[PDB]
């Protein structure tokens, strides 16, 4: 599509279902979110959302959360057919902002092609069981994780402008 | 174009110059950072960006930087017709970092290119009250918008990828 249509309404909503980003359109994705300076990815599919499950329950109970939390932990790997892990490796608002550069070109990938993204990243992300589950050294950092599939079904911006007239 | 293009073989637009995005343009561009803390944004041009150029340049100067640094300050709101400042209210600085993504495909979009620059004197108490920041408001960042003077790339993610399962 044309990036003009990418200003489209911008309805992102949730429930995200089969079929996934596969192939090139996956690796499109990828790609957009790497070119954006001015990073390692894992793919949780299928059988390995059964895994990222049980890490993110076990980080959630080790991390002393109560019952809902813990039951939200396990649940989570299930609401999108694939999610892809950013992990990384230059102040702190530099790779802050980096980041979220890269993921808001990831989701327009996503978009451009059909399919949807929704990003998460909570305190989990910084859990011992959970950066060990993608093993995180000292520097190592997991970012946050990228929902993908595909979707299930006026901003003014006047209040915030101001012109330095001079 | 093509949005994938756009995204993937980007190649960052080198020096903008008139016409810069006016109008609903402009007000396009805005809207795009809004979708995805009340952010503020400050158009500066014409006349804005001499106003702007004296700012920068006593930041320098109250910064006791050298007339290199002094030099480069002042210039810097001339490198570009429209530069547009954007202020936040105190996902962390990530979505800073999301919105200004939004805004600058926003203008690409239609054209035009979009530089974002920072540095230090975001931090300048002299820049700081030039637009009026109090201690919850923070200068993000410049993003510089004109049409671009200035090309085919494709970046490899496999030997950054893995399978968890």
């Amino acid at each position: 599509m044309d990036a003009l249509e990418l200003l489209i309404n911008r309805r992102s909503a949730s429930r995200l279902a089969e079929p996934a980003p596969t192939g090139e359109q996956l690796q499109n994705i990828l790609r957009a979110g790497m070119r954006a300076p001015d990073w390692h990815f894992f793919v949780i599919e299928g059988e390995g959302r059964e895994r990222f499950s049980a890490v993110l329950e076990q980080g959630a109970i080790a991390a002393g959360s109560d019952d809902k939390a813990i039951d939200k932990a396990r649940n989570a790997p299930f609401r999108a057919p694939l999610i892809i892990t950013v992990v990384a490796k230059v102040p702190r608002w530099e790779q802050e902002m980096s980041a979220g550069c890269a993921v808001m070109a990831m989701q327009m990938a996503a978009v451009a092609q059909g399919f949807g993204g929704i990003w998460r990243s909570g305190a989990l992300t910084e859990s011992p069981v959970v950066r060990e589950a993608f093993g995180c050294r000292e520097q190592d950092k997991i970012v946050g994780f990228l929902y993908l599939g595909t979707p299930q079904l006026v901003p003014d911006p006047t209040p915030f402008v101001t012109y330095f007239h001079h």
